């Protein structure tokens, strides 16, 4: 996130966070190692945990989880998104 993390090298592939995108709820994730193309280059490919899509995000979306897992772990109505707080806390390598 903005300044605090706001460098994609702050972040590593494994590295359990929350990505947050417009309409969406802060999401259980995690930072994927790149494909592989031409990637963004100021971005991290992104997987979310419960739907398994993926995105390239930048930091600016992007929180460590264990520091907000007070915050943003809560339950969601949202789909996939209950199953997803399960997979980051208990099968975070899942694919």
């Amino acid at each position: 996130n903005l300044y605090f993390q706001g460098m994609t090298r702050d972040f590593k592939p494994g590295d359990l966070i929350f990505a947050k995108m417009k309409g969406y709820p802060h999401w259980p994730a995690r930072v994927d190692e790149v494909p592989d193309v031409k990637p963004p280059t100021n971005k991290l490919p992104i997987f979310f945990f419960g739907t398994h899509e993926t995105a390239f995000l930048g930091p600016k979306d992007i929180f460590p989880y264990s520091e907000n897992k007070e915050k943003y772990g809560k339950p969601n109505k949202r789909k996939g998104f209950n199953e997803g707080l399960w997979e980051i806390d208990n099968n975070p390598k899942v694919k």
